[PDB]
Formats: C-alpha cells, structure tokens, sequence
C-alpha cells in the first residue's frame, strides 16, 4: 500500500537529486525490485491496466532524471516482459502475474551475470605487451582489464576526465593488481594517441543509431581513434541499451554546476563568462569498432536488430 | 686520350649489364670522378663546347640505364656547377677549368659525410621503445638505425622484398647490433601496420613532385602509413634528388626477369601466363610525413625548392 508509495518516492526523489545507487549495475536491479513490488502490489487484472499503470510510473522516472536512461529502458524490458506473457497466454490471471514474476527473477539472475560474462569474454580480446588507453571511470572496464591481465601483460593509458577525475580512480584500481598504468590529462589524448593500440572505454547509453552517450571528451578521443584507425572497443552490458534515437530526444547532454570546471573565488569575471560543464557527450557510431555485451561482440550496425530483440516499437516512447 | 674513351665505354656497359658500383654513393663518387676526367682531358675552351659534350655524354649514360637516375641527376649537378662558375667569371679559361675542378672536390668531400650527416640526425628522431618498420634493404637507413641504437632501444620490423629478399640480410646486419628484429613477409604489412610506430625507408630517386621511386611494395606500406597515420620517414641523401616530373619521362619501372617471380621449373604453363616483375614502383608524395637528407629534415612540399637549389630549369631534359 502505501510502503510501496513512498519507496517510489524514495527512488524519484534519489534519482531526481543526486546518484543513487552509484553503479548503474545496482540502478538497474532496484528498479527491476520496484517494478516487481509495482506489479504485485497493485489490484490489476487485465494486462493492459497493468502495462498503463507501468507507463505512468515509468513516465514519472524518466521526469525524474532523463540523463539515467538505464531505469527507463529496463521499464521497457518489464513492459516487453508483459507484451510477450501476454501473447503467450493469448495467442490465465494469477499465472499471468506468477510467470512475470518468474520473467522479471530470470531477468535479474542474468543482470547480476552480465559483468563476470564480458569479464569471461575480455580474455580473447587482449595479447600480451598491448596498449590500451581508457578515459574516466567504468566498472566494467576496468572489470575486463583486471580480468585479462590475470594471464596477459599489457599497458592502460587512463586520461582522466576533466572537471571529474574518475580516471585517477580506475588508474589506481588497475595499479592495485599490477597493470602498468600511466595517468594522463584529457589534454594530451591525441598526442599519445599514437602509441595505442586499442580503446576501450565504458558507456552510459547506447543509442538506436549505434551512437553512445559517454562521459564528455571520450568524442575526442574516438576522432583521434579514427585519425590513428585504431579499433575503439565498448564494453557495455545489454541494459544500458536505449531504444531512443539521437535526435528524436530531448536533454541529451547533462549539465552540472559549472563550480566544477570554473570555481566560485575568480570574483567578478564570473558575472561576465558563461561557464558550461556538460558531463556526457555523443559519440556517432562511425567511430566504434566493436561493442562487448553479455551475449558477445557485435558491430554498431547490429545494435538495432538487438533493439527489436528487446523493446517493442510501440513502447519507444513511453 | 683512349684510356678515357674506354673508361667511360667501360663504365656505360657496367650500368647497362648489371649494378657496378653496388652502393649508389660509389655510383654517384665514379660518375663525379668519370666527369672530372672528362672536363679535364678534353680540348675544350669555351664553357660552351663543355657544356654540350658534357650532355651528349651524359644523355648516352642515361639511355644506358634509365632506372639508373644518379648518374643523370650528378651529370646535372656537374651543369649546374659548370653555369655557376661561367656566371662568376662573367657576371679566364685556366682558372675556369681549375675553379671547376675544385667546385667538383668539394661536391665529393661533401659527398661522403651524407652517410654521416644522416647517421648524426638519426638520435633526435628515435625514442626508447619504438617500433620501427622498413622494407627492403637500405644503408642509409640501416646506418641512421643502428645509430640511433647506440643510445636508444626500439624494435624494428624488417618487410622482406620479394622476390629480391634484400631485407632479410639488411635484418641480419640489424640483429648484429642487438637491435631486436622482427622478419615478416610483405603480405603481413597491413597486419602489423597496427602496432607500427614509424616507417622509414630509403629510396632510389625522389622526383620533383616529390613522390619517390623505392623498391617495390614500399607503395603498399606507405599507404598502410597513411591509413594508420603513422609517419613515414624518407632517409634519402641529395644525391638521389632527380628534376624530372612523375609522368613526363619514360622507362620509370625496372622490369626483370620473371624468374625471379615465377620458376623455369614450372613448365607448360609458362606459355600461357604472363609474370611481371617490377622492381620499382611509385609512392606519391601525399603519403610522405618526412624527408631526411645531409642538411636536415624537410617537408615533401620543399622538395621543388631544393631542386631550384640543385639543378638549373633549362637542364631537367639533358
Ligand atoms: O612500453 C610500452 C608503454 O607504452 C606507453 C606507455 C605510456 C604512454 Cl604515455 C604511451 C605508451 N609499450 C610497449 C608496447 C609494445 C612495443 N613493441 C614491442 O614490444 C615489439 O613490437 C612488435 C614486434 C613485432 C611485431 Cl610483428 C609487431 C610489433 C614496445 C612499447
């Protein structure tokens, strides 16, 4: 009843301020919880009240915060997880709602696989004495690198990313278990591009179009990719995928207090610059080699056939 | 007299029958000191008279072995150093010859530091742990490697040439300084090309275009550079500059005998296929970063420059 009301509060409200929870990963298995809690915890009986009443809520989500685009494409998996029960049981109420329930368990079983999956996969990818260079933070990345230096010696170059730098964090994480790593300023991406061999860098959302939505300046360093032709690998699991196209969309790029890139002691000039901070960046798929899933690599001109593989086309638009 | 009637018949039927001198630096020092005896043991007054038999003789070296641009391009410099002291002592006929023969002396004592000169460049060019490639075999470029060795580590690529597989004693000579030397076939060139730092590479002539006649294949892994944006280092000397233009000559490609592509041995089919061997081939100046020569680096686009340096306009057709 109402415990149910102020846990969707609760999340709004976390979402709407700050990141909570920090990794996406967790993001997407408390949704998936809530959107269980949501469809036990409601007197629906038909699917289609069910499925309006999800739309609502996820609406309400995605007001939230629409940067965090992983709560809103799991809301479409949930709802594609009901259009395809439905079919099912109509191509049958209680073991309508039981087998969405046993769908959404299978579902969070293999959310929680995805990571040790591309970890798995991460092996064949590297040889020994490779280059890699990565900009700002990923768990999954650097997951798949600490994974294939367990049998592999290579170089990371990290180029933190300006104003936060995340990439001093992952440069230490990937110190800790004794791969060679050199810390460098988003600056001298293209100066050092030379001497890499590979890119791999994590992601946010991964578009219709095969564009990806990443950290800002991560662009740059996919245009220096391209210049140098070196392959530009992203390790992203199959839940951050967005079946939103580029710019068919609204509030792409998020914006944060320009106290981050600009500080507050510089006096008056600050009455006369505009400042921008945007946090993340597009990135066209022209400049991607390859994507790491859960299910395995695949070319950015297959992420549309994943798309019809997992969200309806009538639920693009919630 | 006769003596140097048959030295100079002796030395066209060696440039016309094989390679004699092997090395074109003791190609270019012959040639100088064959003009030298020329101007010297002729009864010639007027610079005008020399000038002329001077081109017939070279105009017979050039039809002896047209591939063979050295020879030409040096007879060139003679000309040119011929019309510079008639400008001085007319802008006087002993002190001509003389002043002749000593313009020629200098251009030899600057002859052999070339080699010197661009073993001396090769440090500021090469950094620890780079990656060589070349293709071929090449003093020059040999000599600027193991250089460069004595106070740096790198690796160093080696593509053999075939069918003429130079490169693998140019390896051998490489390895004898303890500079770690991988050997490989010329098909694996774009398959390395990734983990490939610079190119450098030596030539047989530099046109006025500045596009570059070199061994065979060198196009392949110029425009292998030039897909991976690696820059590609010409270590060339100032002897091999020749004026003439990429497709207003004739004879540019050397063709040998198909043996050495496709064997006697293999019978009836022999009648049937036509083999090709082109030893030469042309490398557009698009696909160059860098020139090397005795006074210093230059860009392809000064090449023209050099060339009004070098050789008088009226002089490029002999
Ligand atoms: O030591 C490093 C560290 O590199 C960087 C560290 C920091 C920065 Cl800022 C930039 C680069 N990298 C190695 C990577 C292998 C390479 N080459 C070799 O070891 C040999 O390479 C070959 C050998 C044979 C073939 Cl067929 C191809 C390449 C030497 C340098």
């Amino acid at each position: 009843g109402s415990e149910l009301s102020e846990r969707i509060e609760s999340f709004v409200e976390t979402l709407k301020r700050g990141g909570g929870p920090r990794s996406s990963e967790e993001m997407a298995r408390e949704t998936l919880g809530l959107l269980r809690q949501i469809i036990t915890d409601h007197r629906w009986s038909n699917a289609g009240e069910l499925m309006e009443l999800i739309r609502r809520e996820g609406r309400r989500m995605t007001a939230a915060q629409p940067s965090e685009t992983t709560v809103g494409n799991m809301v479409r998996r949930v709802l594609k997880i009901i259009r395809e029960e439905y079919g099912r049981l109509h191509g049958h109420y209680a073991q309508l709602q039981s087998n969405i329930i046993e769908a959404i368990n299978e579902l969070l079983v293999e959310l929680e696989g995805t990571m040790e999956n591309i970890a798995a996969q991460a092996l064949e990818h590297i040889h020994s004495n490779e280059v890699i260079m990565t900009i700002g933070f990923s768990r999954t990345v650097e997951a798949f690198l600490k994974e294939a230096a367990r049998k592999r010696k290579f170089h990371v170059i990290v180029a933190e990313c300006a104003p936060f730098c995340q990439g001093h964090e992952m440069a230490v994480n990937l110190s800790k278990a004794g791969i060679e790593t050199t810390v460098m300023t988003d600056a001298a991406i293209f100066a050092v591009m030379s001497r890499v061999n590979k890119v791999i860098i994590g992601t946010k959302t991964i578009l219709a179009n095969g564009a990806l939505r990443a950290v800002t300046g991560t662009h740059t360093l996919a245009l220096a990719a391209k210049h140098h032709s070196t392959p530009l690998i992203v390790c992203a699991p199959m839940f951050k995928l967005s079946p939103q196209f580029p710019n068919e969309e609204d509030s792409f790029h998020k914006f944060v207090a320009p106290e981050e890139v600009l500080p507050f002691t510089e006096g008056d000039i600050l009455e006369k610059v505009s400042v921008h901070c945007p946090v993340f960046d597009y990135v066209p798929p022209e400049l991607i080699t390859l994507f790491i899933s859960n299910i395995g690599g695949n070319a950015p001109s297959y992420i549309y056939r994943l798309m019809s593989e997992l969200y309806h086309p009538d639920d693009h638009v919630l």
